[PDB]
RNA sequence: AGUACGGGACCGGGAUGGACAUACCUCUGGUGUACCAGUUGUCGUGCCAACGGCAUAGCUGGGUAGCUAUGUGUGGAC
């Protein structure tokens, strides 16, 4: 899902290192297909770009393959 | 955008603090018994003075150099 949501603070006697709260400038947000010859390297990059946003249990928001489980909880550590 | 989530998130990134460590005396202070000034009692040079001796440095108000913190800098990042 292409949205860009990432943390919260609003805005993008001293601030925590100048400015804060920066998400990501949506450029693609469409079904991406990696084209390679080495399965090993292909898998690494594929999972490397799949770690950007781990499939959340809320509505499966984030790069993933197909697996997904509905949920809405994070109150106990 | 205070949008998700249903009040309040992890994300790169100038500087303000607390405690502690270290260096120094320009500044604010402290001390400064061979520096300057004011003043009480008594003794000594015929009288009075000036000055000297003793009284915690006689007492009181300031204070140079030096040594100092509560004073002035820097650090702990990457």
């Amino acid at each position: 899902v292409g949205v860009g949501y990432r943390a919260q603070m609003q805005g993008k006697p001293v601030e925590i290192k100048a400015e804060e709260n920066i998400t990501f400038s949506v450029e693609k947000n469409t079904v991406v297909k990696v084209e390679g010859i080495s399965k090993e390297q292909v898998g690494a990059l594929a999972s490397n770009i799949r770690s950007v946003r781990p499939p959340e249990p809320y509505k499966g928001k984030g790069i993933r393959y197909q697996g997904e489980y509905v949920r809405r909880k994070e109150g106990k550590t």
